[PDB]
C-alpha cells in the first residue's frame, strides 16, 4: 500500500507548456491531477490524456 510519484505532463495550444509531480495513493494523485486541469478547461477549452508508463506518466494536451 505505498505511496508513488505521478508526472503530470501539460501542453496548451498556446505555445507555452507547464508540468506538474504529485504524491499520493494511486488515485489520490491521478483525481488531483485530473481536477487540476479541470480547473483550467474552464480557461482553455477541452482535452485529452494520454497514460503512459504504467500509469506514472500522465500526458494531457489540451485542444484550445
Amino acid at each position: 500500500m505505498e505511496e508513488v510519484t505521478i508526472k503530470a505532463n501539460l501542453i496548451f495550444a498556446n505555445g507555452s507548456t507547464q508540468t506538474a509531480e504529485f504524491e499520493g495513493t494511486f488515485e489520490e494523485a491521478t483525481s488531483e491531477a485530473y481536477a487540476y486541469a479541470d480547473t483550467l478547461e474552464e480557461d482553455n477549452g477541452e482535452w485529452t490524456v494520454d497514460v503512459a508508463d504504467e500509469g506514472y506518466t500522465l500526458n494531457i494536451e489540451f485542444a484550445g
